[PDB]
């Protein structure tokens, strides 16, 4: 069974931010327009019975002072007065500025994603669902005491913490950007293995997930977490097939060696060829019998491990809905076995006009370094397995590449 996080108030809050606008409404309404909702179990966002319980949940990762400042930022933006000099300094000390500004619902908006992803983790733990989707979540850049990349609270870190505290988790980050906040949270933890594939290049946000400065080294975790943070930075312009071939054997080898209890996938849509970043050239194409995204999700779901699928980046809202609608239909198909039939034409619904001018489900796109990374990653995986007394066929894994 496949769950999906939704609710009336949740939708309103997920649509209340200045950067992401009504994206979540387009996503859920396109899923609904394609008649997928009856196949999915609604997972209600988590609520608490007191402010103390909410604070206890969020400060399992974030500092109390950061959570206080974020709540104060919302309060200050609900009045018409400007911030005092001292309040500006306070907000700047948590990077609550620039690309992470305040707005009247900023705390409720950020908290909603946490509520959604925590409920999704719980649904997996109690075996209510085999997969849960949360397209309102996936905010991988937020740090313990710092907003980053329009991520204010790290719903992913909190969801993973709930999963491990119930056990190994494999986290897979498909966003265009490095999953730095999740990687940092579990830097010292061998039980949460993180793997991000992303673009990296000089000056490109957030800057990590690649060689860093003698001669540059690839960091991969620390303490008992040594070798437990994996990264695959890729040059711009990569297409569906090359991205699939780059990530495929890594994913299979991580699953073989780690044998995760849970998989958490961040599925940010900014690798699409039609994202305004214009960096990678992935699609949402799906042969009627191939999108890098759909390739990766189908492979992960074939492992039959309880899986959380989250959203993330994606600044072309209709094309993000086009992709996540196909991910949703694929999840139903792989988990249930029930074939899912999706018309090539966008169905009439509230946001139909946003899919002009051609109103198709396919996005409007005409389609050695990696060998070195594979050897480095395969070596790190062996080192990880040696440090953690795990054993595996050091030949069947090698064969995968
Ligand atoms: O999605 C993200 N990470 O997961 C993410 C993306 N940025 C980001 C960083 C810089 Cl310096 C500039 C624009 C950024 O976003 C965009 C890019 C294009 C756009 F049309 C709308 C938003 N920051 N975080
Ligand atoms: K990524
Ligand atoms: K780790
Ligand atoms: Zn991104």
């Amino acid at each position: 069974s496949v769950g999906i996080v939704y609710g009336d108030q949740y939708r309103q809050l997920c649509c209340s931010s200045p950067k992401f606008g009504d994206r979540y409404a387009l996503v859920m309404d396109l899923i609904n327009a394609y008649k997928l909702i009856p196949e999915l179990s609604r997972v209600p966002p988590l609520q608490w019975d007191s402010p103390s319980r909410m604070y206890e949940a969020v400060t399992a990762f974030h500092s109390t002072e950061y959570v206080d400042a974020l709540k104060k930022l919302q309060m200050l933006h609900c009045e018409e007065k400007e911030l005092t000099a001292d309040d500006e300094l306070l907000m700047d000390s948590f990077s609550l500025n620039y690309d992470c500004p305040g707005f009247p619902s900023v705390f409720d908006y950020s908290l909603a994603a946490v509520q959604g992803s925590l409920a999704a983790a719980s649904a997996l733990i109690c075996r209510h669902c085999e997969v849960v989707i949360n397209w309102g979540g996936g905010w991988h850049h937020a740090k313990r005491s710092e907003a980053s990349g329009f991520c204010y609270l790290n719903d992913i870190v909190l969801a993973i913490h709930r999963l491990v505290s119930s056990t190994r988790v494999l986290y897979v980050d498909l966003d265009l950007h490095h999953g730095d906040g999740v990687e940092e949270a579990f830097w010292y933890s061998p039980r949460v293995v993180t793997f991000s594939v992303h673009h990296a290049s000089p000056g490109f946000f957030p800057g990590t997930g690649t060689w860093n400065m003698k001669l540059p080294i690839f960091l991969n975790g620390a303490g008992r977490g040594r070798f437990s943070a994996f990264n695959l930075p890729l040059e711009e312009g990569i297409n569906d097939l090359d991205w699939s071939n780059a990530i495929g054997p890594i994913l299979d080898s991580l699953n073989i060696v780690i044998q995760p209890s849970y998989v958490v996938v961040q599925c940010g849509a900014d690798c699409l060829a039609t994202d305004p970043h214009r960096i990678f050239r992935l699609t949402n194409f799906y042969p009627n019998l191939l999108s890098g995204y759909l390739y990766a999700i189908k492979k992960i779901l074939s492992w039959k491990v309880p899986t959380l699928i989250l959203g993330g980046g994606g600044y072309n809202f209709p094309d993000t809905a086009r992709l996540w609608t196909r991910v949703t239909a694929l999840t139903i198909e792989e988990v249930k076995g029930k074939k899912m039939t999706i018309s090539p034409e966008i169905p009439e619904h509230s946001y139909f006009s946003r899919y002009g001018p051609d109103f198709e489900l396919d996005i409007d796109y005409f389609p050695d370094s990696i060998q070195k990374h594979h050897r480095r990653i395969l070596e790190q995986l062996r080192n990880y397995a040696d440090l953690n007394k795990l054993i595996y066929d050091y030949d069947q894994v090698y064969q995968l590449y």
